[PDB]
């Protein structure tokens, strides 16, 4: 329903817990009627949303759309939390990709979505052809043997862990998903991408509809597609002091 936090019915409610669960890889909290409806005032912030009790924004309806695969908030087990590299170069190389569409594309889509970042942070990524990289992008289906399958075209559609040695920093798309640059058949690609590997830096939903990353967005695309003052200030938390400066 355009509004259906108040025709929210058995379906939503699980679909929350599904979304929940999903991240975390299991988490006890959002077991269970009461506890989960604790837990959906936390999942608020994971969608950027200022208020924290109150349901209004498109969040329900938008949650049981293919919108975030990788974690918002980061909780893994075996590691000390930090979404930081280490080095000053970092690398990248696209280790499996959907067949859908040809190599030479889904290569250079994410080309494109690290030089954004890229920009603006004291990290420069460098391609390389030799082995492994740093950053390591792969296409696989939900049977590889990691918690929850990503269903096949629909609902949910990647999953990545934050930057460590070995193991981090690196991401698994869905490919039974349909993705796409310009030809529309799938979800572009160039978004999704930057929105993977930006929570490789730390970075969360906006509020502010100009935003690269506002998860309630609507009918008008960016045509050049650039980052916005509140994106730039995503960055600035990381490498600076920490403030919000968002307003009304
Ligand atoms: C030019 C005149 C002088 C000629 C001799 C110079 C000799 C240099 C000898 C040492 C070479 C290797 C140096 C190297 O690995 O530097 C690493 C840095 C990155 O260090 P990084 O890990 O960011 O900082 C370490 C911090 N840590 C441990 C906390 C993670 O930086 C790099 O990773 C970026 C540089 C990569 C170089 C790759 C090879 C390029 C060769 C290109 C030539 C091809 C034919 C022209
Ligand atoms: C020495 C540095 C450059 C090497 C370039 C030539 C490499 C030719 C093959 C040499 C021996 C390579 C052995 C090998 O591991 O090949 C596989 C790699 C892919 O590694 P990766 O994609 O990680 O493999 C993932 C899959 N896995 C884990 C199940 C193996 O796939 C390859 O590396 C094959 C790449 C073919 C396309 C290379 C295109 C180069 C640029 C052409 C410029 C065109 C400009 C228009
Ligand atoms: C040097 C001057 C050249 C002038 C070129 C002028 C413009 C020519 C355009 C040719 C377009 C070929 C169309 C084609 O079938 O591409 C097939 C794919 C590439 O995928 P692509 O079409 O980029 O995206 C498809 C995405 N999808 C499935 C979601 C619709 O790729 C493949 O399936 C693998 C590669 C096939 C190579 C085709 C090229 C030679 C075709 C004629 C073979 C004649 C042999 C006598
Ligand atoms: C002074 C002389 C100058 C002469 C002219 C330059 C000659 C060398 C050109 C090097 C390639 C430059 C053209 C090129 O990048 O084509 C890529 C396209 C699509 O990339 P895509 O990002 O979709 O289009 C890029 C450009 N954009 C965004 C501004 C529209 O690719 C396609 O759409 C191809 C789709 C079908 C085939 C897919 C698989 C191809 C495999 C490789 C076949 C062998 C190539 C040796
Ligand atoms: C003699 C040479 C003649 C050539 C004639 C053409 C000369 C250039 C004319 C203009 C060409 C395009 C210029 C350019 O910067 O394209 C960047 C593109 C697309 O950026 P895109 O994000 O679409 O637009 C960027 C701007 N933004 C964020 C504000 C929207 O991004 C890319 O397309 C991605 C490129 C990936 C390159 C893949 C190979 C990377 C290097 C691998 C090296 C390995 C070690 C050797
Ligand atoms: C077989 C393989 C052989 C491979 C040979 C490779 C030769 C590589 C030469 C690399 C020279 C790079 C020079 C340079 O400083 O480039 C970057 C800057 C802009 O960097 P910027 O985007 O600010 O990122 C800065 C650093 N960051 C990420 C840590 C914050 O650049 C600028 O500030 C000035 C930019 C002037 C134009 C640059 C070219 C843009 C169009 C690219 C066309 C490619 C046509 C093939
Ligand atoms: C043999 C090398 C001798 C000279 C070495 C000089 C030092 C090179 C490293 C400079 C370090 C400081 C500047 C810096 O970090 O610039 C980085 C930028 C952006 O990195 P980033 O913002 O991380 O964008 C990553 C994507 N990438 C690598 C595909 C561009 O990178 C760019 O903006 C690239 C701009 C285009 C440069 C034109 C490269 C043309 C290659 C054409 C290859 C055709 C091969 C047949
Ligand atoms: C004036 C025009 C200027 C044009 C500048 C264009 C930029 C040139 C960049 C050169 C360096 C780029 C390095 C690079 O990142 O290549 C990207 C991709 C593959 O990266 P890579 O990670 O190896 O791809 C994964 C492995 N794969 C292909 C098996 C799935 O590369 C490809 O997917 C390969 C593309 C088709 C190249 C085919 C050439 C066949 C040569 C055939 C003759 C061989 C000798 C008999
Ligand atoms: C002046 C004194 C120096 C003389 C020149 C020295 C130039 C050396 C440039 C070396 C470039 C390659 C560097 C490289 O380490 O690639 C390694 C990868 C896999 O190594 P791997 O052991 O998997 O990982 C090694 C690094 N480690 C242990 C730190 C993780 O390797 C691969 O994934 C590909 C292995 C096949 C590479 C084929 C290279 C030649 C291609 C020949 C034509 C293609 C034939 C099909
Ligand atoms: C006929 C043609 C065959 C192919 C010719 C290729 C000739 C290349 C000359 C230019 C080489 C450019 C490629 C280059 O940058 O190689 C540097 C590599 C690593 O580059 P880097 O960008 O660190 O790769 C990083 C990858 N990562 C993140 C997984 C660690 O470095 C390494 O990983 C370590 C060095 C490995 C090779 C050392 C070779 C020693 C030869 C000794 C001969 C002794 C005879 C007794
Ligand atoms: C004798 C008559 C010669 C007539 C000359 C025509 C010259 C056209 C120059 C235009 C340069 C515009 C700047 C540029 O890099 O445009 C790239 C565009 C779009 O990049 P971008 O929007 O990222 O493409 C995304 C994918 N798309 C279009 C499917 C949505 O790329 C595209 O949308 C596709 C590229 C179409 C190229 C049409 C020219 C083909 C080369 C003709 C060479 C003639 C030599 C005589
Ligand atoms: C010899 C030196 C070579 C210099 C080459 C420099 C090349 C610079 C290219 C940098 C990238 C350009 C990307 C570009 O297309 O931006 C478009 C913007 C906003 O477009 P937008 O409304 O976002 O839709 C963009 C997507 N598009 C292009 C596919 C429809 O378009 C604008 O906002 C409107 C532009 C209005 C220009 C009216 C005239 C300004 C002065 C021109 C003076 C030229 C005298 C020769
Ligand atoms: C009678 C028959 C007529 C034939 C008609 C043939 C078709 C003509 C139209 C071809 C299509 C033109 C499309 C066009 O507006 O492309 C503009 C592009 C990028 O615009 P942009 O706003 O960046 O689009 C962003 C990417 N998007 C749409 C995928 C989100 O612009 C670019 O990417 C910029 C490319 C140049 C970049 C230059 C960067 C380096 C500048 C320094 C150069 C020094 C040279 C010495
Ligand atoms: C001279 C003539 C007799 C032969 C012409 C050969 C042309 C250049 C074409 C036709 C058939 C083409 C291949 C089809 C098969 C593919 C799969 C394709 O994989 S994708 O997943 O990148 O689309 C990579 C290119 C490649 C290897 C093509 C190269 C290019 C290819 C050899
Ligand atoms: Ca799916
Ligand atoms: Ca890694
Ligand atoms: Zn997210
Ligand atoms: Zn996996």
């Amino acid at each position: 329903l355009p509004q259906e936090a108040g025709g929210m019915s058995e379906l939503q409610w699980e679909q929350a817990q599904d979304y929940l669960k999903r991240f975390y890889l299991y988490d006890s909290e959002t077991k269970n009627a009461n506890s989960l409806e604790a837990k959906l005032k936390e999942m608020q912030k994971f969608f950027g949303l200022p208020i924290t009790g109150m349901l209004n924004s498109r969040v329900i309806e938008i949650m049981q759309k293919p919108r975030c695969g990788v974690p918002d908030v980061a909780e893994y087990s075996l590691f000390p939390n930090s979404p930081k590299w280490t080095s000053k170069v970092v690398t990248y190389r696209i280790v499996s990709y959907t067949r859908d569409l040809p190599h030479i594309t889904v290569d250079r889509l994410v080309s494109k979505a690290l030089n954004m970042w890229g920009k603006e942070i004291p990290l420069h990524f460098r391609k390389v052809v030799w082995g492994t990289a740093d950053i390591m992008i792969g296409f696989a289906r939900g049977a590889h043997g990691d918690s929850y399958p990503f269903d096949g075209p629909g609902n949910t559609l990647a999953h990545a862990f934050a930057p460590g040695t070995g193991l981090g920093g690196d991401a698994h798309f869905d490919e039974d998903e349909r993705w796409t640059d310009g030809s529309s058949l799938g979800i572009n690609f160039l978004y999704a991408a930057t929105h993977a590997l930006g929570h490789s830096l730390g970075m969360g939903h906006s509020s502010d509809p100009n935003a690269v990353m506002y998860p309630t967005y609507g009918n008008g695309d960016p045509q050049n597609f650039k980052l916005s003052q509140d994106d730039i200030k995503g960055i600035q938390k990381l490498y600076g002091k920490r403030s919000n400066s968002r307003k009304k």
